[PDB]
């Protein structure tokens, strides 16, 4: 399976006690595939609230999305942790499930060397056999790898490339210019014009769920040369996103879906569960203005 | 129980494999509790290496240094984690077990705000009816807590205090004025001094493990008014820590507690499970010139 | 005169003691006109080593490169400070001149309340009746100006825009959204391509000095939608870039210019006023690889 | 002249126009060496708003100061500057009228290499033949050195020590093992009691302009292991301190100075010149509740 192009990072229905809501889950996994018409989802990432979830919710996920999605589209699966352990379990099990390739959070709140770093993905990957993207977001995991040290983690002829959930141009052109035949996703919805400019292979984005039929229009505009438009879509979209930030990000993503009918549920515990009945108005006017 | 003193961090001995060492685990805690004559025991912290183990094995390392400690010394339970259900089920266990009180980091990772930082300690307490000590290590997390913070955590009666692993000597001022009646444990152990003449109430480190007398030696003397010895105990301390820095952290300790009978083990992976050779070799210099 | 476009970030020639060398700064002068093809120059910025220059000295250089330069092209005088006092007999000097207008970087050193930073530059702006470039350079001063803010400051009209010596992508966006007729100029050369994707009016640029041909053909291919060659010659620019700042960045283009007969001269201390042998020979590499 | 002890950070009266006024200066040296009862006084560094002033106004200020104290206390001159030719004429001036030591801030703005910064120290101290104290003010100039390289300054014999305005106390520490013979005076007014538990041989600060007799009693209660009774006094100063600083720093000292008869006129611009109303009444309740 192609791997470029548009990936939703896909949310995940809680009910009210933090279990997964199976039928709400299901509910946002069709509403991507059908009506957000994304070439894949990246499943268990910071969007999906994974962090915060035990071994067998995740693997519950893993196994519910794969279930929905079935081979209509592309399916990557981030499987990283501090635990390299738990990482090698569910990386053999999205493999096992036919995830079309792992993704793994360079490992966090420990300062890790990088020869620490790259034993860790080269681990994931002798054990499971599977492609490997690197996930790299500096501004929550307070790491950042240099384009020498990602040339030594591209020793590993499995590792396909970077998401980059990082906001350095100057960095995401030196890998481009570096490792030509290496992917990069762009993990900032907020800054997708500027980094199709630079020549990204795809995104992986949490808007993508509510605004997925902007998202490609601006991708696909930027690579043709059409950036008087594709700044037009950039600045609605980040009218929107703007909104979506100052509201409360995966509660207003989620209230987005809920208008459309999506059961997209309650955030799960230690995040705010719910959102207020003002922030709710407050999302409702994005939805009129932005999404109508 | 008296939760004042010296509290070593405990250390946890695994296998080559990442499995956990029991016999190894119950000499750590007895040499502990027989050579370094602490006070107690803070378990499951960052120098237990518990963010990379699974939930099983933080149970298993709680149940062991319980039945090896028995009722000699005072027990603390780290139980903090980004999953709240977690924090809760571990909280509950060690409880069950007779912790002393609960400890926990604030969340990581994702950046929660500060009524959801005070909503996963009030649910923590009143799942489990123990005592909770906040365990603050901004230089991990990037959580910064203050003084007005904590005065708002402080109105659960059953937040006892603050474990300071933080570098800031005027906030720590600050809390002690404020906040009389809390406690508060020092946790760099190379600031012990400095940290003692603000009128900490105890101190939790790491190198305590191995450098318990001294330790003890700083903290009394220095409440006792005696500064120039306190100061010439500190300085060779600091000595001793540069060197456990420069060669590796918690492998040094471990090292030092083996150089002394200990089967302290391997360090788990995605940590260096083993020192090289050359610093094995550094580490037995540092145990002759300061640790016989 | 006309303010979009490619502007040089002025180099000075400085002699072996640090005054100026008037023959090497009007030839700088001339190569920037007449082989640069630059719209104008920006003088007395960062590049011109301004902070490390008396008062006098700055106005020798105000002086000589307007009399240089005459009417050909436009010019912008950075004449920003701690000193307010020095800011205002600067902008007062430059505008007597008939510099186009002025820019002065945000007062910095000193933690300043935005208040002050905003009466900073209306006190400028009166005193000189002159036109007024914010120049904002986070990574040197540590300042952070946000829309909202940037608002506050274009509430005079006499400020045109920014100086965006910032790697923030959203926020460059947001700008250009919410004041669509005030000017943007991008200070980063090596992120020019995605700087003008973004629809910035014009760059300012230490680089453009010796690589102003490739800096102009980027610009203007990017906002014709002409990416893919942008991309290629950006990836040129980014190898000669990458390379001049790992040789040290004043020294090295000023090393270019003297390899095509212009005079640049020393630098001033306390930076490093001169290049070794070796550093001498890796910019002949560099002149004989991307400018020959 | 013994350098030891307590030297206040000679504050500047201004004129609204921000001119020098030299009755108020004189008389806030007065007060200083008459009923602040210090040991010194070091002139020209952040808190005499030094940065935003002219090399002329500069000169004035070392002029006044030294006459009004002629050889009643020992004399700091803080020369430093990014202007190297200007620290360099300041310091010779300085010399001239008979000060015991020059003092330099770490060139900032550009980010200069470290023996960038040697060479700077070096060359002020040829030039001078002065006597030297490093200024380190890492949150203002961003630049941190380590112990390696002050053994490296130190090779200089004229570097007296370091004024340390930096929150690290291991550093502290570590700087005074490896350098026992060189001086350390603690920048850091609300911190004095622990950095003086480490052996600090003076303090330099800001609030000893108005609070020197409590300044004096936590620095020799402290240094007689008299600890109880340090950190009493140590927390009604920083009940004093944290109202400063909430108030604005330089203005509410100088507002201090106003209520005990001394014309400590304005601020200099850019800072803000004088106090709103309402801030001059909090200052007021500072005077009537901490010196009074």
């Amino acid at each position: 399976k192609n791997l470029k192009g548009i990936f939703s990072a896909l949310l995940v229905s809680f009910n009210a006690d933090g279990s997964i809501n199976e039928k709400g889950l299901r509910q946002i996994v069709r509403y991507n595939i059908d009506k957000m018409k994304v070439d894949g989802l990246y499943v268990g990432g910071s969007t999906g609230e994974n962090f915060m979830l035990s071994t067998e919710e995740k693997k519950e996920i893993f196994r519910i999305a794969k279930d929905e999605a079935k081979d209509e589209i592309a399916l990557i699966a981030q499987v990283g942790s501090v635990n390299l352990q738990e990482a090698i379990e569910l990386g053999k099990y999205a493999t096992e499930l036919g995830y079309d390739s792992l993704s793994a959070v360079t490992p966090f709140y420990y300062k890790f060397s990088f020869p620490e770093i790259k034993h860790y993905y080269d681990s994931i990957i002798e054990a499971t056999g599977n492609y490997m993207i690197v996930y790299s977001i500096p501004f929550l995991t307070g790491v950042n790898i240099g384009v020498e040290q990602f040339g030594e983690l591209y020793k590993n002829p499995k590792v396909l490339g970077v998401k980059f959930t990082a906001g350095d141009f100057y960095l995401l052109e030196r890998l481009k210019k570096a490792y030509p035949n290496h992917l990069i996703w762009a993990g900032f919805d907020e800054m997708m014009l500027p980094a199709a400019s630079l020549g990204v292979d795809g995104a992986i984005g949490s808007t993508f769920n509510v605004n997925g039929v902007r998202a490609r229009q601006i991708f696909e505009l930027t690579q043709a040369g059409k950036l008087k438009e594709a700044l037009e879509i950039q600045h609605v979209t980040n009218d929107l996103i703007e909104g979506i930030l100052a509201n409360g990000l995966y509660l207003t993503i989620k209230e987005l879906l809920k208008l459309d009918g999506v059961e997209a549920g309650y955030c799960r515990e230690p995040m705010t569960k719910e959102l207020s009945s003002e922030k709710v108005a407050f999302a409702k006017e994005l939805k009129a203005k932005y999404l109508s």
